[PDB]
């Protein structure tokens, strides 16, 4: 599923990401924009042989099982394919675990490089939330 901007904002809010670990909703929308262009089916993969999945490009090195990432973990307790669903629940629940892991949203390199410190509220401007 390719979400619209406000559509994704609303879905993220319903799933409890607004202000989760202190990160306002625009942070999450901005991260999703640059990770996946709002496409749940995005994959990419990594040099190391891991793969990133879904709207927030969550990595199989630590977070999900894909059967083809040697030595990896599955800390979210999910198949990586669950991260590609039109239903964002698995991506949200796993993102909550990632952002709680000590480096906050810096876990997403694209958030650090493209969203952090910017006017992220612009990503939710106009939306009915
Ligand atoms: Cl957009
Ligand atoms: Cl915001
Ligand atoms: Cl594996
Ligand atoms: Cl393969
Ligand atoms: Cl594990
Ligand atoms: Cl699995
Ligand atoms: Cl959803
Ligand atoms: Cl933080
Ligand atoms: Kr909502
Ligand atoms: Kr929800
Ligand atoms: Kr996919
Ligand atoms: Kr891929
Ligand atoms: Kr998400
Ligand atoms: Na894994």
């Amino acid at each position: 599923k390719v979400f619209g901007r406000c559509e994704l904002a609303a879905a993220m809010k319903r799933h409890g990401l607004d202000n989760y670990r202190g990160y306002s909703l625009g942070n999450w929308v901005c991260a999703a924009k640059f990770e996946s262009n709002f496409n749940t089916q995005a994959t990419n993969r990594n040099t190391d042989g891991s793969t990133d999945y879904g709207i927030l490009q969550i990595n199989s090195r630590w977070w999900c099982n894909d059967g083809r990432t040697p030595g990896s973990r599955n800390l979210c307790n999910i198949p990586c394919s669950a991260l590609l669903s039109s239903d964002i629940t698995a991506s949200v629940n796993c993102a909550k675990k990632i952002v709680s892991d000590g480096n906050g949203m810096n876990a997403w390199v694209a958030w650090r490089n493209r969203c952090k410190g910017t006017d992220v509220q612009a990503w939710i401007r106009g939306c009915r939330l």
